RNA sequence: GGGAUUUAGCUCAGUUGGGAGAGCGCCAGAUCUGGAGGUCCUGUGUUCGAUCCACAGAAUCCCCAC
RNA sequence: GGGAUUUAGCUCAGUUGGGAGAGCGCCAGAUCUGGAGGUCCUGUGUUCGAUCCACAGAAUCCCCAC
């Protein structure tokens, strides 16, 4: 039946980025006392989960970059000899366990994981793009929370065709000041190393002094 | 993007196998009984059941032993994508086990996909069952050696070179009878959907109609898969 | 560098169908004295190539079904322990070599190969569909040869929106009787086994007595 | 469809390695010289050159020895699809070799993709070069043993257990000096694009302009890749 | 298989070789003068020189088909 | 992330539970009477019973974005 394990020896090459994304977290975390659209306790649990992975997994990622509900790990030293299945599964499992511990959950959750096969000159770009994501879902989800506070379809159809700037305007004219909101909501959090430090006020990756920041983070 | 493994798909029927990472030593360090702890096996079976119950996936049944679980699938989510299924299932299992055991430090399952033909599905489990037995003899053997002062590597080598009969002998001389030990240690546990006949009232027909209800059952005294009564057992599990 | 061979141990499960398709054969076979749109010598070389594979490769396919420029082999006994790269490459290479021999080529040709991971109840269907292909390219390519005997774009734009039946009609009204054309052009050729036989007058797979034909071919 | 491997892609830089299937025995049976035939090596180099010249693919360079060829790629057709590249290249190489050798019975190349980092590309070839040497000592050794009546398996075992120095000794006592044998047997052949300076007339400028032209060259006396003059050689090949 | 299309962020022009333009949108000062912005889809050839020519491909569209 | 759509070969209707319809196209005899054709996108639940209800997904479309 080892011959039937047809993906077990499929591999990747360094460097690789593993992105783990919470699976169906909108319905699995509801029921708890989480604030919307951002909960400090939850983001804290995510950063602590990434830190837990860096400290206890033994797989040695260079660093983690998280913004709920996702975490990206950078690897130059591939775990399990670069085997895709084993890396994805084991890492996702570790994160599920760790997050479950930090939140003291009564019912199980699950992460998904995937390998992004970057070339080392593309590593900054990746994170930049990821940070870009962190911005959109920061704006939009606040707007969607400003509205609906409206039904699903209604609050949705107000936001259609509207660009980020008029979302800013609408949000302020509803009493929400995005520009002053915490940096971890807008940009995310970086966990790295030696002692393990969580950085909750990181710069924009594609800028000064954001470029050398990421560059030192990569070595 | 560069997610070059994201479109990798498998075609059911398929068995997913999850195996605890560095479990022997972690369980050893947390104070569990050696080499077998029934609380742990209970946690494994319950984790399998919780997966069958609340994962959103539909495994036909689970077969668990030691630190591993095998799920049978004839239908998969995420269009059968390998990364998705492996990561999500392994994660759910890690989380669930962490809950069942009230762990304070994180554990992890490895997970893999085993692509099978229909006519191949019994064979698989048979092989797995052998492994259970293979583990059952090893785990105890090792234990009995380590008790009397033999080092780890020497004990492992010993078990590797010694044949099963000799290990039975050595085990028996030291007060351990492998034939009297519980069945779940030697064969593992089957978690499945046992069907039962019910009946209710059809108001349109104005009559009583019979129907089926399935209950998630844990079988801790399973037969040998390749035995006489083992074959139709497994065949009914596969259906 | 074995760790960098990231596809070398990727596998398939039985049964599998390998389809090999001539790569860029329209431009690689032109220059020789091949008739259009069908050359008996070439189809003969293809069938002989498949037979050569069945006889000399040692990989034991159950049977081959060919219609230029493609060959499908059925395998229940996977070569090279089901390794995808090795099967595709080795088989395609063997076919390239064999075809090059049978045609006595001065310049190299190449096949592509791919694995179709069928389940054994889907094996008839596959070939049926393949035979369906053999029909379209039989009709169309004759039409395209009836025309242009017109420029590329012109002869093309005559055929647009026209269905198979009016292509039949047009072809006859140009002096081409499709219904009477050789069975190997319409349906293809089956090579199997014991002595190795080429069947140049096979039935339609999805019919009687086409169903039991294929069924005995599969055992 | 069920073509579940068809979308499998690789990301350049990448090296493709092709290796003749059952070549030792086929070459043996066709009457080629043992354990080295220069006509054969010529056919291999010429096949590599013909691949560089007319395959439609753009390998930076080829490195061939024994029955294997490695091509360096920084750009691939079919969007890097594995099945496509492996099958098409292996097929082209089989056909080309069949032509160069005027074979009457078919041969076949196996082919595989080796995914590499830029900074990794030298290392690869170095390892391959080692293998060349490893083959060079084996092929001869085997030969000399088989000459004097030692069976196949016994000879293989002999070569496996005996260290390289001992094999050198045994070889030398029987009249074979591995140091005087040709360089292409020990290091292989490099087929590449050697650049040369040309110059022509710009009619618009009304002046003479210099330019570059690349010629496919076969190097049969290559340096040791990890030697002093070997490093910039390989580095210029990779560029 | 067969026919096409691919050039600025968007919609398009432009020829068969000396390396590129309009309108919308964009920044700097609802209309004018100021701007930025390009891999002419990729690689390799040919050529003194390629957006244009030759070869092998890529992406998207249409026909045949089911 | 957010909003949708998915039912005959094609274009669509139909409700919140007793298991399904029109028009085009199709076969049998340019218009009428004769027909065939269904996995109500998948799996699992709930229910005596699911196209409809609950959960996890799939495919396609739109918004945000770059
Ligand atoms: N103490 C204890 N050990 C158990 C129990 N059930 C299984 N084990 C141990 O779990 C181990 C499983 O072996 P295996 O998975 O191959 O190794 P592992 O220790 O998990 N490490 P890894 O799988 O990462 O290589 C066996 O050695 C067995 O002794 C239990 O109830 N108690
Ligand atoms: N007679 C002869 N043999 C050669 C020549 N060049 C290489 N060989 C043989 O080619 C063989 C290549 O080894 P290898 O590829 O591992 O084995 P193989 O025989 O091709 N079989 P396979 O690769 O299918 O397992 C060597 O054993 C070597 O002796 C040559 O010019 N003449
Ligand atoms: N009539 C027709 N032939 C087609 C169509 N698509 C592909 N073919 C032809 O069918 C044969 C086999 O197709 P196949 O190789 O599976 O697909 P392909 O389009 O060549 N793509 P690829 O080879 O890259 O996977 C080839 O001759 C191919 O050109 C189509 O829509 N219509
Ligand atoms: N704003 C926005 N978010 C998107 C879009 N597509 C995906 N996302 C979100 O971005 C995050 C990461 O996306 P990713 O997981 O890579 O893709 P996905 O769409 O979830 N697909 P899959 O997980 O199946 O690969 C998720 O929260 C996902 O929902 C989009 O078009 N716009
Ligand atoms: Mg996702
Ligand atoms: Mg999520
Ligand atoms: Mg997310
Ligand atoms: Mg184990
Ligand atoms: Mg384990
Ligand atoms: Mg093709
Ligand atoms: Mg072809
Ligand atoms: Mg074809
Ligand atoms: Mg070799
Ligand atoms: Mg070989």
């Amino acid at each position: 039946m080892k011959t039937r394990e047809i993906y077990a020896e499929m591999r990747c090459i360094p460097p690789v980025v593993l992105r783990a994304d919470g699976r169906n977290f909108k319905n699995t975390l509801s029921g708890l006392g989480f604030e919307k659209p951002y909960d400090k306790t939850f983001a804290r649990a995510m950063a602590d989960t990434a830190e837990l992975f860096i400290k206890k997994s033994g797989l040695s990622p260079l660093f983690a970059y998280t913004f709920s509900d996702e975490i990206s790990f950078l690897f130059t030293d591939l775990p399990f000899d670069g085997r895709v299945e084993k890396i994805d599964s084991v890492v996702a499992s570790f994160l599920g366990s760790a997050l479950t511990i930090k939140l003291r959950l009564e019912e199980p959750i699950a992460f998904d994981s995937r390998l992004v096969a970057l070339q080392k000159e593309e590593i900054p770009e990746y994170f930049h793009r990821r940070q870009l994501e962190a911005w959109r879902n920061f704006v939009a989800s606040w707007g969607y929370y400003a509205l609906r506070n409206m039904g699903r379809n209604e609050a949705a159809k107000y936001l259609k065709r509207k660009k980020e700037s008029e979302i800013h305007e609408m949000l302020f004219e509803r009493g929400i000041n995005l520009a002053t909101l915490p940096s971890w909501q807008r940009r995310g959090v970086i966990i790295s190393k030696r002692k393990i430090t969580q950085n909750w006020e990181i710069p924009k990756f594609k800028s000064e002094k954001g470029i050398p920041f990421l560059e030192k983070l990569i070595n």
